[PDB]
Parts: C-alpha cells; sequence; structure tokens
C-alpha cells in the first residue's frame, strides 16, 4: 500500500520539482475533501455548498501555501491576508452536482491549480484567475460516491486515490488512468434535446444507430454529476456532453472552474476536450464567470461530435 | 435519534404484529448491507454479485428465521436445512446496478419477503416464490451512495434508515416517505432508443416537448441503477421506465426479484408501478426468471405511459 | 466471524430458553454501549457519567423488555411507565472508572439482569431490585479500551465480543473465556495501605515474598476500572481486591450494580468473588447502595486472601 | 478545530524553523500510529511489536527525510539506503506496554528524534544514535488507549492531538500541557518491592503515611504502560518509578529509546526526570541498548525520591 503523501514524494519529477509544495496544496485538498464527506456521509443524519466552500477556503488558507482563490460560490476572487507572499492561486467548483445531495447520489469537487502571473509580496488580481487553461500546473477533482476518491494531475498522468475510513488515509489505487481504446457510452441531459445545436441532435441519432460494427447503438449514462460521468468515462470509455441550451447560450459548465480542469485531466488520460469547435485549455478566458459548451471523453467520440457540428451548424 | 430496531418495537401495528419476526428479518438485511457497504466503500483498495450473494444468504439463515431464499444470481431456490420450520422466504437481488461497482457509481440491494404457502416443517418449494406480488408482507431496499440507507415496507408506509458510521447503526431518517405531487424527470437508457414501444418512443418526445404550464420538458437523469434511479424519482418526483427492447422482448428487469418489491414500495409511496398495461403486483408468475417491462414513479407519469402504448399500440 | 446476535440465536439453551428476549435485551446493551463509545473515543475533541446513564435508560426503554431499572448514578429505581408489563429489571454502573475518562484510560459499563418477583401489570418495587446475586439471569460488562469489547454471561460460560468499527457490528472473539490455571497479578490501590484489614496487608506482604516455586513474588497492576482490571485479569489470571478503609468502612465497591454481576462472571469462568469471608453471590441485600468489601480472581488467591483473614482477623 | 499539520505550519519558531522537516517527520509517525491503531482496535477480530516496528520503519524511510533509526527491537541501528542525503535520526520504542496488548490496555509508541552528527552523504553511525538526550530536537509519543492521541515537543511545550475517527485526522486537544502544582500518584510496580533499593522502599511508605496537609496517603495507579502511566500523571499530576531490581540491575527501561524522549518531554511540561541521583537528559550514552532507572513526573515528588535515595544508600 502506498499514500497519496508517499506518492507525492515519489515522484519528484512533477510539479516542477516542488514536491514541498505540491504536497501543502493538496494537503489542504484532501483535508477538505476528509470534511465534506464527513457531513456528506452523513446528510439523512444551497447549504453543503456553503459549507464545501468555507471548508476548502479555509484548509487552504491555512497551510499558507495559497495567495487567494477563486470559487465558483463567489462573485469576487478571495485574498488570503497575509498570504500575499504565495505563488499559487486556485480556482474550485466546491460541490459539483448541487442536485445530488439529497438523494444521495454522488457529487464531487473540482480543482485547478496555477502559478500566479502578478508579483509576490503584493495581492493577486483577476489577471491571476483569467489565465488559459494550458497554464494550469495541477487540476483535479474528489468524487464522494460509494466511496471517496482523490484524482488528480500536474502534466504526468492522472493519478488516482482512494479513502480508507479504517485507516483515514488515501491511498493509490490507480497509478497512470487511460481511457480505454474507444468509448460506448454518451453522457447527456436528452430532456433539453430540443433546445441542442443541430450538430449535436444529429451526433445524438447517430449514438442510437444500429451498427455493432462500432458498437452502435451506445448506452446512455446520466449521473447529473459532471464529476461522477467524468469518472466512469474515463474508467469505461465514453463521452460528456453539455452543449448551449434554451437555458445556457454559451453553455452550462464554467469555463475556469470546471471545464479546465476537467479538460487538462482528460488530455492526460489520453482523452479529449473541445467546445464542439476549439480545444479548452487554449480559450483566453474573458471574464471570471465566463461559461462554455463542453465535449469531453474519448477522443474519437469528440472528434464525431466536432464533425456533426461542422457538417450542421446553427442550432 | 431512533434505530431501526426501536423503531420496529414501535410499530406493533405493522407486520401483522408479530414484531419479533420482522426484527430478525430486517436484523439479518442490515448485517448484510454492513458487509456489503465494507467490501464496496473499499473497491478500489461478476464479483461482488457473488459475495453480497453469499454474504446475504449465510445472514439469512443464521437468524433461523428464513425458511429459503430465491436470488437473482441462483438458478434454483435455495433450501435452508435445519429451518423448514421457518414460516417466510425472502427473494433477493443481491447486487442491483453491476455496471456500477468499478465506477464508484451507486449501486444497491433488494429483497421480497413472502409468507410462505407449504406446510411448516416440510421444505418449501417454487410454489412459495411464485406468488404474486399482491401477497408479499414485505419489501425493500439497500442503497451504497454517498451514505447507505437502507428503505422498506409492510404496507404501511415507506420507512429510510441511514447508516451512521460514527455509531455503527441505522437511524430513522424519514418514516413516511411519499412521491410529491407531481415528477419532472424521467430516467430510461434513451441509447436503446430506436427498438423501444412505439409508444414509449411516443412518451419520450412528450417529455422533450416545450410546456411550462406541465413543466416541460422534462429533466433525464439516469444512474444506471435500478435502486438509485428509484430513490430519487420517489424524493424528487420522477419516472423510470425499462420497456422491452431487441435484447430483452420481456423487458430486462426480473419480476420476482425487482419489479414486485420496487413496485410494493412505489405504491406505498403513493406512486404506481405497471408493465405498460397492467399492475405489477397482480401478474401471475409464470417461472422464478420471469422478466417484465417495468414503468414505476408519479402516478401521472406512469399513466400517461400508459396512455401512450394504448394510442400507439405495437413498438 | 459469527456476531453476537447471531450467537444469541445459535444458544437457545441459555437463559432458559427465551432467546427472543435475550436478543432485545442485549441489544439495547450494545447500542448504549456503541453510543457511549462514540462520546469517549472522541473525548479530547461527573460528565460522561451521567450522558452514559441516560444513554443506557433510555435504550432499555425502548426495547420495551425492561421494567425498571436501578442505577448507580441515581438514588431510586426507575420505573418505566408502559413497560408494567415487563418481566426484567436492570441494575447497572453506567460508567465505571470515573477517574479515567479524562487521561484516556480504560473504562466499563457493568449490568446485572433479574427476573422480576412482583407481579407483571403492577410497577416493579425496590423488593425486584434487592434480590441476591446468585438469582440474577444475565450479568456483563463493557470495556473501553483500545479497542470495546461486550462481555456477558447466562449461567453457562463467559462470552465476549469485539466491536468491528469497520463493520460497525460486535463478533465473537471469545466464546467460553477461563482463568488461567494460576495467577500471578494482584490488583489493589497499595495507597490505602496502612488503612487495609490486617488480613490483607499480610496477604500484600505474601504476594511481594520471594518463592519461585509459586511464582512468587506476583506483578502488579491496578488501572482503578474495576472493568479493565477484572478483564485483564481473567485473560492473564490474577486477583483484584477492594478491602474496607478509613474512607469506606464496607468497603467502597456497590454489593448489587458492580460486585453481583462480575461475581456471576468471575465464577461462570471457574474463579471466586468473595467479601473475604462470604460468597458474594449468596449475600442478602439490604440497601439499595449498600456497598461491600470484594476479592474476585483466580480461586486459589483469593482462598489466600480469605485464610489471611482468618489467621489475621481485625485490621 | 486545528489539525496537526496546521498546528505544524502555525507554529514556525518550533524546530529551529525548518516547518516543512517537521511536516514530513510526524507525517511519517501519525501514518503509523493510524496503522497501527487500526491493528490494535480490532486485536480480538511478540507479534504486534513486530508490526509496528516494520510499519513504523517503512512509513519513515517512505518520507526520505530520515538518514537511519533505531529500534528497541532491532539489535543494530537501521541505515536507509537512498537516505544518505537525510540529516536527522530517529530513535523509537515501536511498541511501549507489550504486556498490554491482549488484554485490550493502552499501550503506546514512543519516539526520540536528533539531528546527526555525522557528515551528509555518507551513512549514519551509532554515533548518531548515541547522543546524550539533551541534543533530542524532537521526541513524543502515541498513546492507543480509549481513544489515539499524539503528544510531542520540540522545546517549545508539550502538544496534544486527538485522533477523530470521523474524519481521519488528528486535531489539536491541548497547546501547553502542564503537570498541576502537585502530584497525589505515584506509579510503580509495587510486586517488586523487597529488591527496590532501599531510599526507593522508603519513599514508598513515604507515599503511603496518613498526612492531609500533604496529601498524603497518595494513590496508587500503575497501568504496566509507560506511555499510558505517563499520560495520566502529567494531565492529573504523580510520578512514575522504575528502579532498579533483581532482575534489571540498571532499571529495565532503555535510555535511549523511552528515557530520554519521556524526559524531554516531563520537563518541557514543567516536571523533572531523574535516575535517582542524575538528569536523565545529561548522560552519556555508552551503548545502544543501555538501561537506566527512571523516576519521572511532578517535580517535588522527583525530588522527595531523590532526598531519600540520598539519606539511605545502598539498597
Ligand atoms: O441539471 P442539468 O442541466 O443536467 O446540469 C447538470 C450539470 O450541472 C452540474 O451539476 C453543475 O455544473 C454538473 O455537475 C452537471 O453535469
Ligand atoms: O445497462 P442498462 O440496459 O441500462 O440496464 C440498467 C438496469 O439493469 C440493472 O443494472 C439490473 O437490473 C438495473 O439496476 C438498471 O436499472
Ligand atoms: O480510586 P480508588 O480508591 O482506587 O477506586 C478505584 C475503583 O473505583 C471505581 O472507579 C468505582 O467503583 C472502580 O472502577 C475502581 O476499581
Ligand atoms: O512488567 P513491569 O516489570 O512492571 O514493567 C512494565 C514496564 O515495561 C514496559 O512495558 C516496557 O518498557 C513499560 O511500558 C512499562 O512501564
Amino acid at each position: 500500500m502506498k499514500t497519496l503523501g508517499e506518492f507525492i514524494v515519489e515522484k519528484q519529477h512533477e510539479f516542477s520539482h516542488a514536491t514541498g509544495e505540491l504536497t501543502a496544496l493538496l494537503s489542504a485538498i484532501k483535508l477538505g475533501a476528509k470534511i465534506i464527506h464527513r457531513d456528506i456521509n452523513k446528510a439523512g443524519l444551497q447549504k453543503l455548498d456553503l459549507f464545501a466552500n468555507e471548508k476548502l477556503k479555509a484548509a487552504l488558507k491555512a497551510r499558507d501555501i495559497v495567495a487567494g482563490i477563486a470559487s465558483e460560490e463567489e462573485d469576487e476572487i478571495v485574498v488570503f491576508e497575509g498570504c500575499e507572499h504565495a505563488k499559487y492561486v486556485v480556482l474550485m467548483d466546491p460541490l459539483d452536482g448541487s442536485s445530488n445531495i439529497d438523494v444521495n447520489v454522488s457529487v464531487g469537487t473540482i480543482f485547478s491549480i496555477y502559478r500566479r502571473v502578478t508579483p509576490v509580496g503584493t495581492p493577486v488580481t483577476e489577471e491571476d484567475f483569467l489565465q488559459p487553461g494550458n497554464k494550469q500546473v495541477a487540476a483535479g477533482y474528489v468524487v464522494y460516491g460509494s466511496s471517496t476518491m482523490l484524482v488528480y494531475t500536474t502534466g504526468c498522468g492522472v493519478h488516482a486515490f482512494t479513502y480508507d475510513p479504517s485507516l483515514g488515509v488515501f491511498c493509490l489505487c490507480q497509478e497512470r488512468m487511460r481511457f480505454p481504446e474507444k468509448g460506448k457510452t454518451y453522457s447527456i441531459n436528452e430532456g433539453n434535446y430540443i433546445k441542442f445545436p443541430n450538430g449535436v441532435k444529429k451526433y445524438i441519432k447517430f449514438c442510437q444507430e444500429e451498427d455493432k460494427s462500432t458498437n452502435r447503438p451506445y448506452t446512455s449514462r446520466y449521473i447529473g454529476s459532471l464529476v461522477a460521468d467524468f469518472h466512469r468515462n474515463l474508467l469505461k470509455g465514453g463521452i460528456y456532453l453539455y452543449p448551449s441550451t434554451a437555458s445556457h447560450p454559451d453553455g452550462k459548465l464554467r469555463l475556469l472552474y470546471e471545464c479546465n480542469p476537467m479538460a487538462f485531466l482528460a488530455e492526460q488520460a489520453g482523452g479529449k476536450a473541445s467546445d464542439g469547435k476549439e480545444r479548452i485549455l487554449d480559450i483566453i478566458p474573458e471574464t471570471l464567470h465566463q461559461r462554455r459548451s463542453f465535449f469531453v471523453g474519448n477522443d474519437h467520440m469528440v472528434e464525431d461530435v466536432e464533425r456533426f457540428i461542422r457538417e450542421f451548424p446553427d442550432a
């Protein structure tokens, strides 16, 4: 058995070799993950979003390693007083899958870590949080399901750890997660069908056609939690889609707090992350809460989606 | 706080007032639930189906309260040697949602309890397991999600309990679960679209139409675990569908191990359970592993499905 | 692995064959044990005595199996309203080893169960609680140490179970506990030396003499918790002593809440329990809070104590 | 609530301000503590000494922060291959209180940390482990009792943390532990009376005299585990004694693995640690497994012991 902290130490080559800092950063994350897990694993016994938000903020501030954070739950960025010396910033989706807490269905936490651009000693600015996904030095998520797992990458593969309640520690369970050769599952809220872009509706149809030669029709799975749907598709192969709709002209997901980190992860796993046309990681952010269409998963599936959008433009 | 065992004692009027027996029966179930939960909550650290199966069988035999069991994992019924005196039989789906174990997604256990028809002292026969759903004296499920819960009914409402890891006991969290007034979510594997009965495809379309007056289009949620999808729809309102397809001419779900218990539960919660035409609970079983189309959830939604099937017969 | 409840079922011959009742009784005890354990295992994170007291009382009342209880923490007996039909009474030392809670040292719970003498339907009276130890139908203790264990007897051996935090259940770990052939440890608060009866001081000296032929000098162990000292001496052999002193003319331990149950246990394990002269179990109680000198453990050691008291009377 | 790791960060002034290293060191310790706790909390469900030994060694090697270790269970010192660059060495008593594991009585782990004297890059030598107690830069213990706690010091007070099973993390419960103004408990194995040094026997007598003005006679407590007896005496006041006997001419405790660390702790808490004549921390070690008489606890009590030894020399 190998713990997360022991793995961090063992993989010196990652994170620009600043091993000491990576341990402090993830230590904050897992502590928050342990705390949130505790409240969630006893939910029965707009509320937990705030709790997760506060717990993660406080833990990150307590390691005196982060200069400030950006949260999907907050309007502005949060500058940690006394941490003007820190050189890292974190963006996070404290609790992804809000509609799943009360139903005892999987939810998760997403985090994205960037190295600040603004001078140390001084206070961080939106400038530090509006960097393109391709500049992240770290990203990952925590999934609170039948078991609680932490998954992350720094640019050298996707590593997964499982919390062992018997010990109270996270243990390595998979060192190099990779999408399988092909996918056969699509995850999308088909309820919003009529309002989907025409190219996406064509793709859906494609998925439902009978062609055993290509494993079609595909299987449909949609948990309602991006972290949970992503996790499954990475292990079993599949694609997750959330295009623009009536309610969300520019998609629903936040580009900075959700799209980029999951994109950095999908890619490090051999997958692909797109907004239907361009690479999510190369998009230049314009606002802190900018949303974006998201298509992530097996490369061939995302490509298919991209192709249908091409051949069938304008919803 | 009130435990499951203390609730059993307090609700003497239920289970034909044979309180002592109900406690032994559920004690077996929760023990199995605790054991399975342990292996599942540490899965990372066709396999668990067998483990759950053996654990539940052994626990039920150890209470010397059940005469024999029928399992979805077994070809024949299991007669408990030395229990020919027992007067109850149990049918069970040890682990529902096989495709979810490896992905850390919710799975569950389903159980159905009948009073034997064959004379005590003698060994139980399929006759005891081929009774119609409306004769069950008890039914329920265990859902292993962000938290582990046990849900059951004996004919007087649906009761839910949450496992408290801090104590190692199940506590009441909801004494009378009821479907809300209306539902706005449909759960079905849309991947199998083209092969669905024509009436179901029409219903799907119905669900996707824009009519704010009726909360349409509906939301789409499909976890892939019947227990998890059912649980959510009961708390939030919704319908779960699994019609006949190419792969499953008579639906996929087993009538005795899955349909009947969930049906007894849906009904006790104010919902409705149908195979598209008739009431699941009044169907006379023909074989031990008989499958059946299943439509369960809010009454108005099931009725809609029934109506479309009527107006659009033959797939 | 075998659980406590499964062991209860398997040993039908015990408890006058009223198996159903024994399960309800111990179920109350272990629930209280689980609850107390939870608060104790997080003490750091005259107070717990009250908490343990209330929790045990409530659990016993909730099984609707006990008519009333007598507690070392209470002045009077407690009559359970609505339980006038119950036919069992319980005496208990909710938290034995008060001076050990704050220091993270072992403490325990002791319980004694009698069948009532007064007519059912009517309310129990002190008469039901002032019966001699030899009439107990059940007795045992819970020890909260490095691990939490429940130990009990109904008159057919001493059975021990260990709480498995991984499962949240008590498992059999020893079905027939017996004192070893000989003991080599004495447990007494030697601080109260000068005030000990002369016969006891002689015995102490005896214990400290050099005579390898008899394993002397003996080892001295005194945890300060009767349950913890008893437990060790039963597994490893030894004697526990608490004679009369300046502060306690009639010993410190309560005859009904501490002496009798531990005596019933010592005896069932092949040991012996005395007040220095007579058998604890045959003493006729005079008051609810009557105290008594106590000498329990390996038979040969208790006999030695009895002999010195004889040869050296009057402190 | 504040975690151990967050406290480490907050107390930068300690450990020569090399905060990053202290976190890695204690991280190893607590991981070992979590692992051992797991096996101990399920002992029922010469053996654990070895298990604790291996687990602690491996954890320390995995942080790549220690150059080598000295264990009470090992004949020679252990040089960590690949860690010749490390600049810290650790001496440890993996499992203190061997005679307590099987009886579910408290046991603990003791550790002592020194900065190496030999050149980095090269392999550590006994020279690095034979330094006097006053050169330790860190010391502490883990006590596995009703709850599991970690206690340590670097020279600025004694800090205690309690493991929270609900979270799987150690939380601060006491930042500055100090012996109370006076003590009233003595901990010694009085079984070895006749062979004790004459001065110690006089002290024992002293402890048993009646003099309410000085809280005499004192209370006697002896758990059999040095870590557990020490812990209690520090919280409640008291003295722990283990003089030379027939079996142990130079006392039983090891000077390096037990005496020094506990001494560094006693002192940092306002107490005193002596071998009956000189200060334990200033003794120059001669051998790796050198034993020594030990008298630790409230300063006035140790002084009394020292005085009686003076006035009554030669056993
Ligand atoms: O309810 P909808 O429209 O399907 O949105 C679900 C999506 O929203 C989120 O809950 C929040 O971004 C995602 O986790 C999930 O994929
Ligand atoms: O993979 P499919 O065809 O969607 O089937 C999923 C269904 O099968 C089961 O896993 C087994 O009955 C159900 O729990 C679930 O609803
Ligand atoms: O503090 P003392 O006088 O040694 O008494 C300790 C005894 O008192 C109790 O704490 C209470 O009866 C026992 O558990 C223990 O054996
Ligand atoms: O069995 P004895 O001689 O009292 O020795 C007990 C002492 O030995 C140890 O178990 C080992 O050093 C200590 O923890 C304890 O204080």
